[PDB]
């Protein structure tokens, strides 16, 4: 039970102490032994200064036992030691020295010095993970980011093992089964950035050739042995080299640490870690299969994300953890800049927009949303106060800060900031000021608008044109931020005009204006007299964080010309804007489906190069068919859609994501005779779609589609169960059982689902998962009113954790009716648990929204 350091405790210790250097010795000789090994030898010698001689302080440590601890000559009383209390340090001198001999535990969790035995070759692999505060599990330290120091690490290793750390080292053979690894003293670092990576790791090497004031850099890659066959080292070294050439130009600071080693470590909890000069990666980035291009891009971004930290995080580190959002956010942004600037992934801002940004917007519109910047009063707070929104929205708003300051200014203040604060600590405000100095902007209000609030502002353009089509006036209307306080933020955004390219007839940008948008209305005089083209795009370049609307004329053009938009970022914004206008009843549902389907499989989404956007659009199109479309037009809608899914898939590249995407969409769609015919053929080899590999997942999905339409019965599911029985498989089979279209099958599920008292929680969700379908609306009418009637008693019956998914999942979002809305209010009358009402409220709103759009579609 390690200590929950508080912001105050850290501030007080930071006030009093200044740490100079750490000397660490570790006995890892017993490490290559078997599971009975539980401890290792950690001897820490720390030199530090105190500015109130005679005061009492404390140093952090988490160990099995403490052999001895000797402050300034005196042997200290370790009899009472507990990890939650560390080591009190009374009678401090002005200059102190502490030596501590202890025995630390290896771990099997993510934290501290983690230990793993490869079940295949029996070899033992060690790695460390110290963020936020696990450094104390290896050595004695003041474990808080603002007491930086240099480290001199020496390890005694089994002789088969390599030992990688922050700095480069030298090895001398001990000839007793071991080797001794002495690593250079490092430059100053925080405790959680210290690395130790020890084992029989496969090892490559390469070097980034030095240039432009940047010295050469020794690079290496490591991974377990078994995994070494699948390591594309060549590729990784090219992407590492692209990054090092980019970042020192951009930042104006050469790589601060000596070499750059990157290790792929087993059982890694956190994906990647930016230990200085020793970056760690989870094993999923070692591609063991023919792998999709999105995975390469994602991996490329991840490598770049950690490399960025060398400067921002490792060279200048925060003071306390409430700047953790800024640290990761900046890195996220820097790595998309690098990808676009120096890698093959020149479409990176598009990916960012459809993946991280879209996700941020989705989260930020729910009632769960919270601001980026949270108060972090103690260490435990970090884990609960910063979540995905923090990071997804953090990156997106830092991108807008870059736009507002201006990129060249921003990069210019980065240099001031890295030089001003290098090998030291720094706050948000320390960086806002550097940026004020570089650009003359006033950012005193910025955090209060963007980091401390929630919700999105809408931007709608207000325009007028003359007989010639040239703007006579152009204003941007900003709406209050919702959900939230309702403030109007300040944006730097661009506006782009798109017109036919005479040579190709494709929509290309013919004009671009940038401006500060402020308050509830902003004028755009740079557009007066400019021809309005065919498409007017506010928030072009996706520089700001908002909800955008298209004018009526641009909207009409889009329906018939979206695939002709030459660039992917503008084309992705319109896919986004069209869906948001469908959600809000400004784009008729039927007209969104027409946007999506296009004239041909070569127009609309059939033409979208971007896999992320295709997936989202396909998913959103289904949602528009099931809920926003009008019942009269809906039967046709589904046929048109499943018709197009089928052609799109029978046209896509063979192992392509796009081909897979069209299959998976067809799977969840409502099908006609041919669709079922072809799909049935795909599970069999009767008529395989070429290149379409059918794994269990896809096979199960295809069957779930077959079974859901009556084309496949219980027997068909049952045999697939013989083909595969797994924890995942039972669930997958259970979902199929629930989908069969018969009241008896549904009746079984409601009771089994709602009422399986003794059913595993895995299975409950899988029983509900298949309980709904776009095409069984008639088959579910009974459960509309009964869910409301029943839920009360299950809420009182089941636990908090179990009950909420059942209410959310079985909420009758399939019945979009005034009747069902009326029933929601009817249920709403009786007093019920606030948490139960909390769900019915979210749930009811979805039905209401769907009904207003159902209506606009009729309009
Ligand atoms: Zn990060």
């Amino acid at each position: 039970a390690p200590p929950n350091l508080t912001r105050e405790q850290a501030e007080q210790r930071a006030a009093l102490l200044e740490v100079q250097s750490y000397a660490i010795e570790l006995d890892l000789s017993a490490g290559a032994g078997g599971p009975e090994v539980e401890t290792f030898g950690s001897t820490t010698t720390v030199r530090f200064r105190s500015a109130t001689p005679g005061a009492e302080s404390w140093i952090d440590l988490v160990a099995a036992r403490v052999r001895s601890a000797v402050l300034n000559g005196v042997e200290l009383d370790v009899s009472d030691y507990d990890e939650s209390t560390g080591i009190r340090l009374p009678e401090l001198a002005a200059d102190n020295e502490l030596v501590v001999h202890a025995d630390c535990q290896y771990t099997n969790t993510g934290e501290g010095l983690h230990r793993f035995i490869d079940p295949v070759d029996g070899g033992v692999y060690l790695y460390s993970q110290f963020e936020t505060a696990d450094a104390k599990r290896m050595f004695t330290c003041f474990d808080q980011p603002d007491l930086k120091a240099t480290y001199q690490i020496t390890v005694t290793a089994p002789q088969d093992w390599k030992v990688i750390s922050n700095a480069a080292g030298e090895v001398t053979d001990t000839g007793e089964g071991t080797r001794r690894h002495v690593f250079d003293t490092t430059k100053p670092m925080s405790t959680y950035l210290v690395a130790l990576v020890a084992g029989p790791y496969a090892e490559w090497r390469d070097v980034f050739p030095g240039d432009d004031g940047q010295d050469e850099i020794p690079l290496g890659i490591y991974c377990r042995a078994s995994l070494a066959e699948h390591l594309d080292a060549e590729r990784l070294f090219i992407e590492t080299k692209q990054g090092f050439g980019f970042f020192h130009k951009a930042f104006g600071v050469p790589y601060p640490f000596g070499k750059y080693d990157q290790c792929f470590v087993p059982e890694f909890n956190a994906g990647a870690m930016e230990n200085a000069g020793c970056v760690t990666f989870l094993e999923d980035y070692v591609f063991r299969s023919r792998v999709t291009g999105y995975l390469y891009e994602r991996r490329s971004e991840t490598v770049l994300h950690e490399m960025a930290h060398m400067w921002f995080g490792d060279l200048v580190t925060m003071r306390w953890w409430d700047d953790l959002w800024l640290n990761e956010s900046f890195a996220t942004w820097a790595s998309v800049l690098a990808q676009v600037g120096a890698t093959q992934y020149t479409n990176a801002w598009t990916t960012f927009a459809s993946v991280e940004k879209s996700w941020a917007y989705r989260q930020d519109q729910l009632p769960s949303t919270h601001p980026v910047a949270a108060d972090i009063p103690d260490l435990q707070a970090v884990e609960v106060n910063f979540d995905g929104i923090t990071y997804a929205k953090g990156a997106s708003v830092l991108k807008q800060l870059v736009a507002y300051v201006g990129l060249e200014n921003f990069l210019a203040g980065l240099k001031v900031y890295f030089d001003r604060h290098a090998w030291g600590n720094a706050t948000l405000d320390d960086l806002l000021v550097a940026l004020e100095e570089a650009s003359g902007r006033d950012l005193s209000w910025w955090s209060a608008q963007w980091l401390q609030t929630t919700g999105l502002n809408m931007l709608r353009p207000k325009l007028a044109i003359d007989d010639e089509g040239r703007f006579t006036s152009f204003s941007v209307l900003q709406s209050p931020a919702r959900p939230g306080a309702g403030e109007h933020r300040t944006h730097r955004l661009a506006i782009g005009i798109y017109d036919d390219d005479p040579a190709t007839g494709e929509l290309v940008r013919t004009h671009r204006v940038e401006l500060d948008v402020t308050g509830e209305r902003t004028e755009v005089p740079d557009l007066v007299g400019v021809h309005r083209g065919k498409l007017v795009l506010v928030n072009d370049d996706d520089l700001t964080y908002c909800t955008m609307r298209l004018d009526p004329q641009s909207l009409a053009t889009l329906i018939d010309r979206i695939a002709d938009i030459q660039e992917s970022l503008p084309r992705a914004l319109c896919w986004s804007t069209a869906w948001e206008m469908t959600r809000e009843a400004e784009l008729k549902a039927r007209d969104f489906v027409s946007l999506v389907l296009g004239s041909s499989p070569t127009t609309g989404i059939g033409a979208e190069s971007e896999i992320g956007v295709v997936q989202r659009v396909l998913l959103q199109t289904q949602t528009a068919l099931a809920s926003y479309a009008d019942p009269a037009w809906q039967p046709e809608g589904w046929r048109r859609f499943a018709g197009r899914l089928l052609e799109l898939a029978r046209a896509a590249e063979p192992g392509s994501d796009h081909q897979l995407a069209f299959v998976n969409s067809l799977a969840g769609s409502v099908l006609g005779e041919e669709q079922i015919s072809a799909m049935r053929g795909w599970l069999d080899g009767t008529a395989p779609l070429e290149g379409l590999t059918v794994d269990t997942d896809l096979r199960w999905g295809l069957l779930q589609a077959l079974v859901a339409h009556g084309a496949a019965g219980e027997a068909e599911i049952d045999a697939e169960l013989e083909r595969d029985q797994t924890a995942t498989g039972r669930r997958r089979a259970e979902r199929a059982r629930s989908l069969i279209p018969t009241p008896e099958a549904k009746e079984k599920a409601w009771q089994r689902a709602v009422h399986d008292d003794q059913l595993p929680n895995a299975i409950s969700d899988a029983i509900i998962s298949g309980f709904q379908h776009p095409g069984q609306r008639e088959l579910l009418a009974s459960y509309v009113r009964r869910y409301f009637d029943e839920i009360d008693e299950v809420w009182h019956r089941r636990s908090s954790e179990r009950a909420q998914p059942t209410v959310i999942g079985l909420f009758p979002s399939w019945a979009v009716d005034e009747d069902t809305v009326a029933v929601a209010d009817r249920w709403l009358e009786g007093e019920h648990a606030p948490a139960l009402r909390r769900l019915v409220s979210e749930g009811r709103a979805g039905i209401v929204r769907a009904l207003a759009a159902r209506e606009f579609d009729r309009s």
